[PDB]
């Protein structure tokens, strides 16, 4: 698992056992925003919903928010997204399958807004302790639309 800033926004893969998770909660983890999709998860826990069980048990308030792989947030479920990571700075975990593309993304995407941070600078700093974040052409039109509306974007969040 890895801090992108340290203790208020990192992220990781798919955990496979319970121990993987006590070593967010001991790490620092406190919320969850859960990205893969049902299939994903299930395949490796054998029920989503269980996942997403665990995830309350260890106390992590998990939101999960569905997006297929090498894909991006859509407009909704991105400011959804803020919502929730703009609304408890501490602890906040995002994971996804490998924890590279939809994950590294998704944190790039937190820092272009918070620290007003060009695209392949958001990149080269997720990059620095999560090496290869980023993969598809998808996701960095994604970012690029975001950098786009870092205006409204914010203007939207803070409401
Ligand atoms: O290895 N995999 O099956 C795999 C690896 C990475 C994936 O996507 P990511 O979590 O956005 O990096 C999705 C699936």
């Amino acid at each position: 698992m890895y801090w992108v800033r340290r203790k208020t926004i990192g992220g990781s893969g798919l955990p496979y056992t319970e121990n993987e998770i006590l070593e967010w909660r001991k790490e620092g983890v406190k919320r969850v925003l859960v990205l893969p999709e049902d299939w994903e998860i299930e395949e490796s826990w054998g029920d989503k919903d269980y996942y997403l069980s665990i995830l309350k048990k260890n106390g992590l308030q998990p939101l999960h928010i569905p997006i297929p792989d090498g894909g991006v947030p859509s407009d909704s479920q991105f400011l959804t997204i803020m919502k929730w990571l703009l609304s408890e700075k501490e602890g906040n975990l995002v994971h996804s399958v490998g924890g590279i593309g939809r994950t590294g993304t998704i944190l790039a995407s937190y820092l272009i807004l918070t620290e007003g941070l060009e695209v392949e600078s958001a990149i080269d700093e997720v990059r620095l302790v999560r090496p290869g974040a980023v993969q598809t052409y998808e996701q960095e039109m994604f970012l690029l639309r975001v950098e786009g509306m870092r205006k409204s974007w914010l203007k939207n969040i803070y409401s």
